[PDB]
């Protein structure tokens, strides 16, 4: 019902989206940090500071955004972000406090939200929670492609790592509702459980995927889940700047040192 | 000599360094082969920033002389005085370069130990149960620590057996077992890490070492940490194995992860 009287590339083939010139699914993975600011003065002085940092990617957790249903103020403090980091892509991030957020919205607010910020030009991709529903996630899937955003869906479970089987069902049921780039975080409640993460990313990858993915096992004791992502099949991994968004994420500096040596020939 | 070991800690001292604890220790071979070479060698490690030097013994020329065994030994411990010297003769079948028969690997062995110039010696698992757990108590008689080995360079064996092998070196009295096996697929490098995870939760006693080989695996070579390896080889010049990343960059990992 959405009519027209940016722009991404995606490769099923190469298994890969491109976004600004960035090219996730080839090379090492890609490093995106998360701007968590409350107030607008918060938010531009994040995006001031994190100009310095050396990362991929920059999302925006606006769940962490005081105005976040004052419409006028979303919209100005995206702009702002915009007018500051120019060069790389921009993801707009809600995440719900059931996944690990700050805020809670009903699935009415929720989808007004990620549309307003579709519509408004601001931003190159969107962060969809995979609990959202099918048939709301699948509509805001194809309202985003229409207007040539780029689409991260994403599901959490922070009390537990389900099986490997179950995390690569899931994987592909993001890839079946159109989703560019699968994402999913677990949490490990014993060593094995984070080797059941890189067992089901390494599967998916290999034997279902059509795209890149993202996936981490949290916590220190997953921390190896946000390096090893180039052997397993991990298209991006999350770095702290002066404080993590979830946990286990490491210096965004020390992030980059791994990832570097990891790929070194 | 005299190295101790707390199976209530789950540790191993030698020279001062507790094998167990902490950061995985760094490992780095020796490789020449006569004794000048060796000689060399050892002045060009001395700067490196590794915690154990192991004298790949198979490279050098002599191995069946004696007298010149001995003088490479001494060669090297009065130029690396303060870290631990472990004595590896790898054979052939497990990625050596020379081959012995069993009585004359049993001998090279007991000789070094006797020396009181190394303060641990490797022993290869598959070389007979008997002869090795007579070698394991004799080194212990002598204030002499044993890495027990293992090594599959084809493939990757089930979880389980792995986990059964450094369980047999555990009961044959090794120090530290220590298993190598060859990644053909991602999935064989989890298996790795699994086979580690559930021997170090379930049955270790003591420090147990443990590699996915080749550019594929090289993530076990900097995780252990978290998964239980309690150390990792690195390479100051060239590999002695396939895998190993240069000694800088691996002090860097072990760094980053342990804080
Ligand atoms: C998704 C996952 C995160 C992580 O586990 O690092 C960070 C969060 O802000 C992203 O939305
Ligand atoms: C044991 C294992 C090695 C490795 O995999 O790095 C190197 C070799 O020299 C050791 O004896
Ligand atoms: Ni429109």
């Amino acid at each position: 019902m959405h009519h027209h009287h940016n722009l991404y590339f995606q490769s099923n083939a190469m298994k890969t989206v491109t976004v600004r010139d960035l090219v996730v699914g080839e090379g090492a993975p890609k490093i995106i940090v998360s701007l968590m600011g409350k107030t607008i003065t918060d938010v531009k002085s994040e995006a001031l500071a994190y100009r310095e940092a050396d990362f991929d990617i920059l999302e925006w957790r606006v769940d962490h955004f005081a105005n976040v249903t004052t419409a006028e103020s979303v919209l100005e403090a995206a702009g702002a972000i915009r007018e500051i980091i120019t060069d790389k892509p921009l993801l707009f991030t809600f995440r719900s406090a059931k996944a690990g957020g700050e805020q809670a919205l009903t699935t009415g607010q929720y989808i007004d939200l990620n549309r307003a910020a579709v519509d408004s030009g601001l931003v190159d991709m969107i962060d969809l929670e995979l609990f959202t529903g099918d048939d709301e996630v699948k509509a805001t899937v194809g309202y985003a492609h229409q207007h040539n955003v780029a689409v991260i869906m994403s599901n959490h479970d922070f009390h537990k790592t389900p099986a490997a089987e179950e995390i690569v069902q899931r994987l592909r049921k993001m890839q079946e509702l159109g989703a560019d780039i699968p994402k999913i975080a677990v949490m490990p409640q014993t060593k094995a459980d984070v080797l059941t993460l890189l067992t089901a990313t390494v599967e998916m990858q290999e034997r279902y995927a059509d795209r890149p993915i993202i996936t981490m096992s949290m916590s220190k004791t997953g921390v190896i889940s946000r390096l090893a992502g180039e052997v397993f099949g991990s298209a991006a991994t999350f770095g702290a700047v002066k404080k993590a968004s979830a946990p286990g994420q490491i210096s965004v500096a020390d992030l980059r040192t791994v990832l570097t040596i990891l790929h070194q020939a």
